[PDB]
């Protein structure tokens, strides 16, 4: 039994669906039914949907249990329980830290290309739960990739966000504004602006 | 019962000529009963005999856990040489046989641009140096930082990211005081991929 989290982008975009997803694994031939019992802080709900068994390469069932969760309940550390095997997860005790955005503009040796990369420099946050965004003129980007969260000397994470764009719009001199999502920010907002 | 698991070797040690590459079968899992387990390596099918295997170690849930570890050549594990790890045990009822080799695929140069720290982190006594090394394959490389010829500890790489074109990407980050970067010290990131040009690339960033 394995009891993974919500994505961390789902649990701050209230537009998005944050879910608690509980995967049993070896389940045997001779006893393919499995029971999911879900407890929201003690309180029993009834609001989870089962996926269909898939066979997996090991002659063995693979049975998928999804929750749907509300963001305000699992930022305020709501503690949601898997009963199959009891497993246990909750949002990451802690003291939240702020993060700390910086936009980097293209290097020089880039500038030969057609086209530039747009970095955005968050750290020192808590916990990895963030998301992050591009847009440009009040119209948001849609050719960026983000680096998963990574575990910083001072126990803090940080990341990177790329936004490919290009050279002739960097070269104009327009704006691009990077977009960060966290606990710890004032009204969970934080932007930065990145122009040539 | 017992599970097999076949490791890579780190990806510096086969690019680096200095270094020794080596596949590590690990064995978890392993009855108390039957410590006993046999392993057989075959590269491209052909069984080699120079395997080193480390002793038992007893686990926290009264489990063993037996690794052989086998040393190959640089030159093979870069042209895909197919390397499998026959384990037999008392407790299994067929041979278990796990099989890695390098990623399959055509390999990409990697594009190594340093990049300076912000302006807004200037009022900070500690900077960030960032290294943007992307549009590369395999996902199978090695970062590192240097500084004056010694190399940096106080930095972290981020882990490959699929790009839209198929690609990986990633970052690297080292965190220096402001006062070696007001200095006017030179810092340089260090990339080893299987693509580059004596899988070797640097780039240098000063102020
Ligand atoms: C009894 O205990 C032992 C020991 O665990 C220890 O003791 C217990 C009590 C706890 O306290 C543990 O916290 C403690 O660690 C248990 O043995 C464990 O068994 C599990 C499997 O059930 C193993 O998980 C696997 O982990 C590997 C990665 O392993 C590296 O990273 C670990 C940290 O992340 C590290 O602890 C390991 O030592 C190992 O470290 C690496 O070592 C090599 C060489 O030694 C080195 O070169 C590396 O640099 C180094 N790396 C790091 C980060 O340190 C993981 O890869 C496995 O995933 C595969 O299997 C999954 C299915 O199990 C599957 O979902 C994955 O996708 C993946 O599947 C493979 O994927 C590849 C493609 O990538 C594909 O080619 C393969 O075909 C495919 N194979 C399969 C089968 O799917 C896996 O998650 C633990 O590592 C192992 N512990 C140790 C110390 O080895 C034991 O289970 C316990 N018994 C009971 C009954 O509970
Ligand atoms: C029979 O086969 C089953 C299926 O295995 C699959 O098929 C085989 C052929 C191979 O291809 C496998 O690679 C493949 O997984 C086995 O089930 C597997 O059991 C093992 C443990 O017994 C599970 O390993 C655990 O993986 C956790 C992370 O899993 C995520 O990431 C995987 C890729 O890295 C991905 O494949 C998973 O689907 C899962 O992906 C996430 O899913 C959630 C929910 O859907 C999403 O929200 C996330 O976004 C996804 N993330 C992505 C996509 O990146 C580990 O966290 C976990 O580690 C923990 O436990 C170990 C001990 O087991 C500790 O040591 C460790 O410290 C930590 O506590 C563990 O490694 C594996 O995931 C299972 N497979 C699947 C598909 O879920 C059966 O075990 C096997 N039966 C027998 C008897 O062998």
């Amino acid at each position: 039994v394995f009891l993974f989290p919500p994505k961390p982008e789902d649990t701050l975009m209230i537009s998005r669906t944050p879910e608690v997803t509980c995967v049993v694994v070896d389940v045997s031939h001779e006893d393919p039914e499995v029971k999911f019992n879900w407890y929201v802080d003690g309180v029993e709900v009834h609001n989870a949907k089962t996926k269909p068994r898939e066979e997996q390469y090991n002659s063995t069932y693979r049975v998928v249990s999804v929750l749907t969760v509300l963001h305000q309940d699992w930022l305020n550390g709501k503690e949601y329980k898997c009963k199959v095997i009891e497993k246990t997860i909750s949002k990451a005790k802690g003291q939240p830290r702020e993060p700390q955005v910086y936009t980097l503009p293209p290097s020089r040796e880039e500038m030969t290309k057609n086209q530039v990369s747009l970095t955005c420099l968050v750290k020192g946050f808590y916990p990895s739960d963030i998301a992050v965004e591009w847009e440009s003129n009040g119209q948001p980007e849609n050719n960026y990739k983000t680096t998963p969260p990574v575990l910083d000397s001072d126990g803090s994470f940080f990341l990177y966000s790329k936004l490919t764009v290009d050279k002739s719009r960097w070269q104009q001199g327009n704006v691009f504004s990077c977009s960060v999502m966290h606990e710890a920010l004032h009204n969970h907002y934080r932007q930065k602006s990145l122009s040539l």
